[PDB]
């Protein structure tokens, strides 16, 4: 079989998977659509073969027969003796960002105010704040706690769109893709940065990567840490600096998935994949680098080490873990097991 078709989310990641295309010698070649939810469409026809995806649509594509192949891996300090593919992935921790000038604002202050989501549908974004609010709330009316929002997925002509920008010409108001100025990690961060929310729902990585001249993006190049603050649960807030001690839950790596049926062949191309366009590949910082796009994330997050093995051949249910799954079950119940398509 050998040969590989990546889906794009929207014209950016289009053109980044073309110039991988191209390096591969159409090993890989692309597929493109405008929302995560067609790509999976796309690999249930069989029109591509695999994507990576945040946790928050793996439930999704877990429920329509596509399984987890290959899991994105970071650097850490424990675990340093095994290697990065064979090494367990440790996930990321989601939390409730803020700005410091912002006085008085605490997690127990959230109503009414404005929010910045990464996309409708995502771990950190969405599912795990909106799961808990529901349950603090105790009603299904998730729509009308935030005045306003940036939630790209939901109805553009409601308030959960509001405050997003679109693309250049102020056109793709609210799409969940990167052509919304305000879509995923970085997108839900500026939205905070340029205070056009109150909180951003991202994750602790984001605050460092563009905070302290880390970016060098014409809106992140004087942002600083001390400048933010994490909202606890229990009420208090913590400098970004005591992300373990103050986040709103812990989540499981973006995963790379794919029909049952080619999960072999499709987790076999990868890893040669990587090992020529990786961290320490053979043609990264030479011809092509595969986890670097200028801050975007494009295909994969920039942090990412390697695509690591998983091992113990788990299950969509068992990669997420049954904590989550049971939080995206109750939050799903607001808006019954089928697959969505
Ligand atoms: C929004 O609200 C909902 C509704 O409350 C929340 O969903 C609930 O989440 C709970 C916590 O995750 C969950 O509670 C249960 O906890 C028990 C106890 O956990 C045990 O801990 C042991 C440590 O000593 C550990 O060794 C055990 O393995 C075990 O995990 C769990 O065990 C039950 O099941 C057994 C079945 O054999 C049973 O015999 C036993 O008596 C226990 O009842 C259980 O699995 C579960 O984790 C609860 O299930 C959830 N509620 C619902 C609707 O199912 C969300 O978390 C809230 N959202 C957010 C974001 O917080
Ligand atoms: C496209 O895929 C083929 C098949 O894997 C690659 O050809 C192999 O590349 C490896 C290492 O790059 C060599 O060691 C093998 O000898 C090659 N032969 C095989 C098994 O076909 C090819 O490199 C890939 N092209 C790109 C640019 O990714
Ligand atoms: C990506 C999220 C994740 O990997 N979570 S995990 O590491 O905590 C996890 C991985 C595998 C299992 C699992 C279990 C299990 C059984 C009893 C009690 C707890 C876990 N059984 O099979 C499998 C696979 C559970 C959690
Ligand atoms: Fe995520
Ligand atoms: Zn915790
Ligand atoms: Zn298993």
């Amino acid at each position: 079989y050998t040969r590989v078709v990546w889906c794009a989310v929207g014209p950016e990641e289009q053109k980044k998977c073309q110039q991988w295309s191209q390096q591969s010698g159409q090993n890989v070649t692309c597929a493109t659509a405008s929302t995560t939810d067609d790509c999976i469409v796309l690999v249930l026809k069989g029109e591509a073969d695999a994507l990576n995806l945040d946790g928050g649509y793996i439930y999704t594509a877990g429920k329509c027969g596509l399984v987890p192949v290959l899991a994105e891996n970071r650097k850490s300090s424990k675990h340093s003796s095994l290697d990065c593919v064979l090494r367990p992935t440790e996930g990321y921790l989601a939390v409730a960002v803020v700005k410091k000038a912002n006085e008085g604002l605490t997690w127990n202050s959230l109503k009414d105010k404005k929010s910045c989501h990464t996309a409708v549908d995502r771990t950190a974004g969405w599912n795990i704040p909106m799961g808990l609010i529901v349950n603090q709330t105790g009603s299904c009316a998730f729509d009308e706690f935030f005045s306003q929002s940036c939630a790209p997925g939901a109805d553009p002509k409601s308030r959960l769109c509001a405050l997003c920008a679109g693309d250049d010409q102020g056109l793709d108001k609210c799409v969940p893709n990167s052509k919304e100025k305000y879509y995923g990690y970085t997108g839900a961060f500026r939205c905070l940065a340029e205070d056009v929310g109150d909180v951003a729902f991202v994750k602790n990585d984001t605050v460092w990567e563009n905070t302290n001249g880390e970016s060098t993006a014409d809106w992140a190049k004087n942002l600083k840490r001390e400048d933010f603050r994490l909202l606890c649960l229990d009420g208090t807030r913590k400098p970004v600096t005591e992300a373990q001690s103050c986040h709103l839950a812990v989540a499981p790596n973006h995963a790379v998935v794919s029909r049952s049926d080619r999960a072999a062949h499709v987790e076999q191309v990868l890893l040669h994949q990587q090992a020529l366009f990786g961290k320490n590949g053979k043609n990264c910082p030479d011809k092509f680098c595969l986890f670097k796009s200028e801050t975007k994330n494009l295909l994969f997050n920039d942090n990412t080490e390697c695509l690591a093995k998983l091992g113990g051949r788990p299950t969509y249910e068992e990669y997420l873990g049954t904590e989550y799954v049971t939080a995206i079950a109750n939050l799903k119940k607001c808006s019954l097991e089928a697959c969505a398509f």
